[PDB]
């Protein structure tokens, strides 16, 4: 019943553009929205976020997260490993590659979401969330070698899955970091389950 | 180690602006980023709230209450937690309970409130509180919940059982063109993984 009529370019940078979207509301009234989009895209989604479940025998299962300076936030953020899917990459292979570049861990695909929206009220950005298990007892994940690209500076933070929410709240309280909303949502639901 | 050096306005719509952010990398080199901000954030902890609304009713399984709306940035319908911006001088909790009532008709009770968490930290400074609210669906107020949507708000309510949320989201996505929000999907995955 609602649909897009027209999009006007307001401003196009190298990575990000701003548009004025004209749309028809359900009453038949024409309305405008300021929208952000990535400047270029081919793929199912722009991206993947990886939920990396570090499994080591006789240890608590851990969720592997990353801490990086985020210039739009002006500070440090705790996030699932994540990056853009390359032209030609499957979401799954983008997931293993990012996880390896960012954390040094080599993992196994467990499941892969459909494309899900990051911030549908601002952007059109979408990602696949990819659940990956990491056999922490395997020799390749003994001394994980993080292979960061140019301009990535990633700190790795493993937290126990059974206390994730309390551990993140502790990090926020003491380290003045911002936790990512997907990470927090995941952590909440681990507590809210049954 | 890393910090912002300057923020230069590239373009400023009524609601969203684009900025060229210059920051110091951890090697001591200057880099830039393109950042999105809102134009009207007041002296508050976070822009907005998303509500995790747990509908509780005797001899019913708990439901997560979700909303479906047309999102002009996305060019389509999205399934999301009820959500909105925090008004000047409004607390996160008041905003959560008010957006929930406006969008769904339900009157909730606060359970918990997250710190400010980042929506898409490689793009914007946007942050939200994720507020968990229980809804007593046995209370007469919550019997025939009538939405009070504001001007230009057009929201459908969808209540899904907590105990099957991920499969139920998958069935909705299977039946139509519709994107699930990444927070909702992250929360449904954790419910499975617990
Ligand atoms: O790429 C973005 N987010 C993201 C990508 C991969 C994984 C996780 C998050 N947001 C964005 C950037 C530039 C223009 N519009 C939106
Ligand atoms: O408002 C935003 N997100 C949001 C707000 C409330 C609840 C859920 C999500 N993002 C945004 C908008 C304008 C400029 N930059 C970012
Ligand atoms: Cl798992
Ligand atoms: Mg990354
Ligand atoms: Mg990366
Ligand atoms: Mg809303
Ligand atoms: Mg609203």
């Amino acid at each position: 019943k609602q649909y897009i009529i027209s999009e006007e370019l307001i401003s196009e940078g190298k990575w990000v553009k701003l548009e004025k979207t004209t749309y028809m509301d359900p009453t038949g009234k024409t309305r405008t929205w300021e929208s952000v989009k990535r400047t270029t895209r081919k793929q199912t989604a722009d991206g993947v976020a990886v939920i990396p479940v570090l499994q080591r025998t006789l240890h608590y299962e851990c969720i592997v997260l990353v801490k990086q300076f985020r210039p739009p936030m002006g500070g440090y953020c705790i996030e699932f490993p994540a990056g853009l899917i390359d032209d030609g990459e499957t979401p799954e292979a983008a997931a293993l590659r990012e996880l390896e570049e960012e954390t040094g861990y080599k993992g196994d695909i467990a499941e892969c979401s459909p494309a899900v929206c990051m911030d549908p009220g601002l952007s059109n950005c979408t990602i696949h969330i990819v659940t990956v298990t990491i056999n922490g007892d395997d020799a390749e994940n003994a001394r994980p070698k993080p292979k960061p690209g140019d301009g990535e500076f990633v700190e790795v933070i493993s937290l126990p899955k059974n206390d994730l929410l309390q551990r993140l709240d502790a990090l926020v309280a003491e380290e003045h970091l911002t936790v990512d909303a997907r990470v927090y949502s995941y952590a909440l639901a681990l507590k809210h389950a049954n």
